[PDB]
C-alpha cells in the first residue's frame, strides 16, 4: 500500500465512562457516533501544550475564527471571520436559537427521518416538530411542494436543516439556494447544521448556506464543528457562522445566557491546530473510510435479506425491513446473540422503523467483525 | 509541598491576563494565579493520553467523589446529584424552569453580579431585601420574609458564603431561611461555590443538610472551578433533595446543553474531590497570610478592609468620597492596578471596591502599595 503517516489501525483505550465503550465480554458496539481513531497528534500536541497548568477564564481569539474561515476556504467557500460567533456545540447552539428567534408554540420544521437530538431540542424547549417527511423509493427524495406549504405556515418559524443529512448520509448543491430561498421568502430562519460537512467520502463537496446570493443570506446560520471530523465530540467547539449581523449578535447574547459561550480550557488551542494542521490527517482517514465502506456494502451485498443505501457524506444506513422485523427488536436480538450494538432507525422517526444504522469510523478488523456478526444474526432469524 | 509564589503563564486568550498593559497587575476577576494541583494536573494529562474524545457519560464515582469531599464540610445523598456544566447556567437554567417570564426571583444585596444577568437576561424581575450595612452586614428579618410572601416571588438565590461580603452564614441563619421559602413556597437556590474556601473553620451550613420541612425546597450548586483555579473545566454539582424537582432541574440542563462534561469535567473534578484536600489546606494558609498581611498594611484608614471570613477582600471606600468605579479607573490609570468596583454587585456597592488576594505574597506586596500610592495622589 502507500504507507499511511498516522495510525488508522489501533483502537484508543478509553475510561470507564465512555458511552461507546462504557459497560459485555466480546461486545462490539457500532451504534454511537464517534470514531475508533486516535485523532491527529498535531491536535495531541496543540492540547498538551496548552496544558500553563491554570485555567481560569477564556476569551475567543481572532485566531479561531481565522482558522475556521480558512479551513473552510480550503476544504470547501471562506466566511467572514466577522460572521463567526464561537460556541461550545452544535446541538446547544440550535437549542439557544430555538429559545432566542421562536415562541413556545412556534412549529420548526425537520426532514424526517433525521438525527434523534433534533426532536428532543424542539420538542423540550416547548416547540413542535413538523416534518416535510423523506419521500422513499433506494435513495430519499423532497417532497418540495409538501416543503414549501409547511414553511408558508404561519406558526412554522425554524427550518433545521441536516446538511449533509443524518443518517442517511446525504450532501444537497442548487437545493441549499433553494431551501434558503424558499426560508427567506417565507420569512424562516434556516438553521443549517453542517457537523458532517467534512465528511464526504465522495469529491462531491458541501454546499455551506452561508455561501447563499444576499437575497437570502440574511436568513442563514451555518453550524460547523471540528467533532465529527476530528473524533472530539468531548471538546465542546463549534461555530456558529452567521452574516446577519443583527441575527448574530442575538444568537451570542442567547449562547452566553444559555452557558455556551465561553471556551472551555482546551476548545479555543484544539480546534485550531484541527484547523490548522489537520487536512492532511483528514484526506488519509477519508481513504480509511471509503475502504471501510466499500468493504461493508460489498459484504452485505451474503445478506440478500437487507438493503444499503447509496451514501454520499461514514454511518450506514441499511434497510432491514426484509426480516419483517422491528428495528428495535432485531437490534435487542441481534446484541444478545452477537454481542454486536447498531443503533436502531426508530428514534431517527421517518420510516426508521425499517433501519439501522452502522457506524463504520473505526478499523477495518472492526468492520469486519461487525459486518460478520450481522450476517450471524440474520442467518439465525433464517433458521 | 506545593508551588504558591509563581505565578502560571497564560496563553494570550486568559481574561485576566490577556491583553493587559505593561507593568499592569490584574487582581479583579476571580481566578487565581497559582498553579493547580498535581494530582489534578496529573489526571488531565492521563486522560489525554487516551487521545480520542468521543460521547462520555457521568459515573457514579463522580458523584461519589463529591459526597465523600462535602469531610470538608454534610453529606449529600449520592442520588440528589447532578452534574451541570457551571453554577451560572444551571442558575440559568433553573430559572427558565422553575419560574415564568415576568415573575419576581429574590437575591440579598449586594451580591455577585452575575445573578442580575441570568434572572433579568432571562425576562425575570430582580428584588432585593438589602442587606443592612452598619463595617458589616446584617439581615432584616422582617423585609425578607414580607418580599418572599409576595405571590409573585417565586425564587431566591441565596449566595452560601456570600459573594462579595466574604460571609458564611451561619447554621442558624442557612435554616432560617429556608424555613421562610418553603413556608411561602419560594424554591430556594444555594449558591454554594465558594464554600471549600472559608478561611476561618467556621465552616458552610450547605443548604442541602436542612430537614424535611425544607429540604424539598433547596438547591445546592458547588463546583470545583473558584476552590481549584479551574473556571474553564466546566464542571459543577447539582445537589437536589427533592427527586421531582431534581428530575425536572436535569431536563433543563440538558436542553440548555450544558448537562454533558467535556473531555476533561470527569476525571479532573474527581481528581480534585478525591484528592485535593492537602492542596487546599496549603492554598488557605496562603490566603489567611495574605489576607493578614493586606489587612494590617492597609490599617490607608481612610479605606476600610471589613471581616471577611471567606479571598475577596471587600473594601470600603466610603471615607475617600469616591465612586468605586472612577476610583478603580483612575487607579489602573496611573498605577496599574486593576481591581473589581462594587457598582456591578449592586447594593451600596459603589461606596466599595472587591480586591483578589487569591495570588502570590509578593504580587499582593505590590498591589497594596500601588493602592496606597493612588490614595495619596487624589490628595496631591
Ligand atoms: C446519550 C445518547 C445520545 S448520543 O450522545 C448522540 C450521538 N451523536 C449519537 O450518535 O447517538
Amino acid at each position: 500500500m502507500a504507507e499511511k503517516q498516522y495510525d488508522f489501525t489501533h483502537v484508543p483505550k478509553r475510561q470507564g465512562n465512555s458511552i461507546k465503550w462504557g459497560g459485555k465480554e466480546k461486545e462490539l458496539p457500532m451504534w454511537i457516533d464517534e470514531m475508533d481513531f486516535r485523532i491527529a497528534p498535531e491536535i495531541m500536541t496543540s492540547m498538551e501544550e496548552k496544558l500553563v497548568a491554570a485555567f481560569g477564564y477564556e476569551s475567543v481569539p481572532a485566531e479561531y475564527y481565522k482558522a475556521v474561515a480558512d479551513w473552510e476556504e480550503i476544504e470547501h467557500a471562506r466566511p467572514k471571520e466577522d460572521w463567526c460567533v464561537f460556541a461550545s456545540g452544535v446541538v446547544p447552539a440550535i437549542s439557544a436559537m430555538v429559545r432566542q428567534f421562536t415562541s413556545p408554540g412556534d412549529q420548526i420544521l425537520v426532514q424526517e427521518p433525521v438525527y434523534n437530538m433534533f426532536y428532543s431540542v424542539i420538542e423540550g424547549n416547548g416547540r413542535r416538530v413538523i416534518s416535510s417527511d423523506l419521500i422513499y423509493e433506494s435513495k430519499y427524495s423532497v417532497n418540495w411542494a409538501d416543503l414549501e406549504e409547511k414553511l408558508a405556515t404561519p406558526s412554522v418559524r425554524m427550518m433545521v436543516f441536516c446538511n449533509p443529512h443524518n443518517p442517511i448520509g446525504y450532501a444537497w448543491e442548487e437545493e441549499v439556494k433553494r431551501i434558503a430561498e424558499l426560508c427567506a421568502k417565507h420569512q424562516v430562519l434556516l438553521i443549517s447544521d453542517e457537523i458532517h460537512g467534512d465528511l464526504v467520502l465522495t469529491d462531491e463537496d458541501i454546499t455551506p448556506a452561508f455561501t447563499v446570493d444576499w437575497d437570502a443570506k440574511n436568513w442563514v446560520v451555518s453550524l460547523i464543528s471540528p467533532s465529527k471530523t476530528f473524533n472530539l465530540a468531548a471538546l465542546h467547539a463549534a461555530c456558529a457562522i452567521i452574516p446577519n449581523p443583527d441575527l448574530r449578535a442575538r444568537a451570542e447574547e442567547s449562547f452566553f445566557l444559555a452557558g455556551i459561550g465561553e471556551p472551555n480550557l482546551l476548545a479555543i488551542p484544539a480546534a485550531i491546530a484541527a484547523y490548522e494542521e489537520g487536512h492532511n490527517w483528514l484526506r488519509e482517514l477519508k481513504q480509511v473510510l471509503r475502504d471501510n465502506f466499500a468493504y461493508a456494502r460489498e459484504f452485505l451485498a451474503e445478506v440478500p435479506e437487507v438493503k444499503v443505501l447509496d451514501s454520499n457524506a461514514y454511518l450506514a444506513w441499511v434497510d432491514i425491513s426484509a426480516l419483517g422485523m422491528n428495528a428495535e427488536d432485531f437490534c435487542k436480538y441481534l446484541r444478545e446473540k452477537t454481542g454486536l450494538i447498531i443503533s436502531a432507525g426508530n428514534g431517527y422517526r421517518g420510516n426508521g422503523h425499517e433501519f439501522v444504522r452502522i457506524n463504520l469510523a473505526c478499523p477495518k478488523e472492526l468492520v469486519i467483525d461487525g459486518m460478520q456478526r450481522l450476517k450471524q444474526g440474520v442467518l439465525n432469524l433464517n433458521n
